[PDB]
């Protein structure tokens, strides 16, 4: 397979772009500058992404994670939610709607929850939608989202959302350590990565530990099937991918040629679960055939890739070259989301890039 550049935005944020997510309607990025940025997916015949972009300030501590949920509520109510976590440990919620794109901050968490310092997060789309998050102390949280507070509000489509804590699962290790990453599968499995190289899988709806196994985990992603778990982890300055069968937790394989000459920062399975994209701090997006565990293609990121020459960022804050900017995050987009499976990544040169 061959992936090609379709659109990009240089100097997209005023600070580092740590995380990116997408739904049918739009890609959303978040940055250490404190802003969310929404990017229309229905972009035109090579039109400037920035002209179809909408920013919203969230928290001056900066944002390090963002995920978007988009569904229709019984052919009636368009539901589009963004969750993002800040460096202060806050976990903020915004409803998104369309003169054009509007952000509405939601008050969902109680006082008890707000004492935690949230890190990683992930929506579990459709009986109600779920959300999962970690905090820095190593605990994972599981909520159920409701667009309507009671049935009277539901019967009138009266927006009044709540978040109901289903419970938590705790960190296996001696003293508890930083939980860097999370995911939730379609089959109902939760996986949590930690900064000591450990990973604990728990059962959703039980919320009880099933098992675990043992340098820091950076990303954790269930394949769409749910039968395989890909894990990015540091290992003596290099970045490694280890695959695990998901039932007993046996390691079944790995991806190499180590996976990246520097850290593997993020993972993203395509829709079929056949391809796996690795985002690397070496500034590479490598794609892996999952079944044969074999590298298929590589995209090398360069600061001079930016279509508008004016917002090429060739040098960082200290004078060091951004010739090959590391990739903070990557996400596969479904077939018909962009204007044929798409992809999006965000890199150290403060750029966001769409492909294929």
């Amino acid at each position: 397979k061959v992936f090609i550049a379709t659109a990009n935005a240089g100097k997209a944020h005023d600070a580092d772009i740590f995380s990116v997510s997408a739904c049918n309607s739009f890609t959303v990025s978040c940055s250490g500058d404190g802003y969310l940025k929404v990017w229309d997916n229905k972009l035109l015949d090579n039109e400037n992404p920035k002209d179809k972009s909408y920013s919203h300030f969230v928290h001056k501590s900066g944002l390090h994670h963002v995920d978007v949920l988009q569904a229709i509520e019984r052919d009636a109510f368009e539901l589009c939610l963004v969750a993002t976590t800040s460096f202060s440990g806050d976990l903020l919620f915004y409803r998104i709607t369309r003169k054009k794109v509007i952000f509405e901050k939601l008050d969902l968490l109680d006082s008890d929850m707000k004492k935690h310092s949230f890190w990683a997060l992930k929506w579990g789309a459709s009986l109600s939608h779920r959300l999962v998050a970690t905090d820095v102390k190593g605990t994972t949280y599981i909520w159920k989202f409701h667009p309507f507070a009671d049935e009277s509000n539901s019967l009138t489509l009266n927006w009044s959302p709540t978040l109901e804590l289903q419970g938590t699962v705790e960190s296996p290790m001696t003293p508890s350590q930083f939980a860097t990453s999370v995911d939730i599968s379609e089959r109902g499995l939760i996986a949590t990565g930690f900064n000591n190289g450990t990973v604990q899988i728990s059962e959703l709806s039980t919320l009880r530990p099933l098992y675990n196994f043992e340098n820091s985990i950076r990303s954790v992603k269930f394949s769409p099937q749910g039968s395989l778990l890909a894990i990015a982890h540091d290992s003596n300055s290099f970045g490694c991918i280890t695959l695990y069968e998901t039932e007993f937790g046996e390691r079944i394989g790995s991806l190499s040629v180590f996976a990246h000459s520097s850290w593997v920062m993020s993972l993203s399975f395509n829709d079929s679960g056949e391809t796996l994209c690795s985002a690397g701090w070496d500034g590479k997006l490598r794609f892996w055939d999952v079944k044969t565990k074999e590298r298929i293609t590589t995209l090398n990121m360069h600061c001079d890739d930016i279509e508008i020459e004016e917002d090429i960022l060739a040098v960082d804050e200290h004078g060091d070259s951004l010739a090959e900017p590391g990739v903070f995050d990557v996400k596969f987009l479904k077939k018909g989301w962009r204007s044929n499976e798409s992809l999006c990544c965000v890199c150290l040169d403060r750029s966001i890039r769409w492909f294929r």
